[PDB]
């Protein structure tokens, strides 16, 4: 597939079966998705972002359908205005940014 | 060129002629740069992201030159912690993210 970013590149995805709207996001190392609810087998971290910091849930491999693909990743939770898919889950789905 | 995204994409700019680093953004829709000075002729607005919102300063028609490319194109200024080009650059750049 290919984006050409005059338009967000925005797709849907599962996480462990929970639909989501992710932002494919180069400048994020991280993915962050709010809402979803993946239990209490997590660890705390701290995330930084344009306006500053924030707590999040980190979950160890998680299933994610995205892309007609399925890989396991880390997934955090937690308050992102817009969920993203960083390069964490880009690069284990091979993507690249060309010119 | 190609970005794998195993490492951030980050590239030198030059922004009216001034070296910058420069985030390859494609969670970005606009570009947004701090340490800069642009002058008085601007539009301020609001920026959202994680762990907020910050005042930026919007200014059209600027000189940029990077990834041997030189284009004319919207920037933000503002207390960005880091310097992102965005999707208006990355387009007219006419780079794309593909799986
Ligand atoms: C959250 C996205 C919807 C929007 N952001 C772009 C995004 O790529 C930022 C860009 C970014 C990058 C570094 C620092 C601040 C912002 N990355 C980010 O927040 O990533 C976080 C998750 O992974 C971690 O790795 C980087 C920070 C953490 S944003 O920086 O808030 C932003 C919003 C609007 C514009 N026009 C430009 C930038
Ligand atoms: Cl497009
Ligand atoms: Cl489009
Ligand atoms: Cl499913
Ligand atoms: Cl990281
Ligand atoms: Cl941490
Ligand atoms: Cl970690
Ligand atoms: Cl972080
Ligand atoms: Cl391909
Ligand atoms: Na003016
Ligand atoms: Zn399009
Ligand atoms: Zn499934
Ligand atoms: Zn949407
Ligand atoms: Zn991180
Ligand atoms: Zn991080
Ligand atoms: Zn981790
Ligand atoms: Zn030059
Ligand atoms: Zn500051
Ligand atoms: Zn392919």
């Amino acid at each position: 597939p290919q984006f050409s970013l005059w338009k967000r590149p925005v797709v849907t995805a599962y996480i462990e079966g929970q639909p989501v709207e992710v932002l494919l996001d180069t400048g994020a190392d991280d993915s962050i998705v709010a809402g979803i609810e993946l239990g209490n087998n997590y660890s705390p971290k701290i995330v930084g972002g344009i306006g500053g910091f924030i707590n999040t849930k980190e979950y160890k491999n998680v299933e994610i359908e995205v892309l007609n693909k399925k890989v396991r990743a880390t997934i955090m939770t937690g308050d992102t205005p817009i969920n993203i898919f960083g390069r964490n889950i880009l690069t284990a789905l091979g993507m690249s940014l060309n010119l």
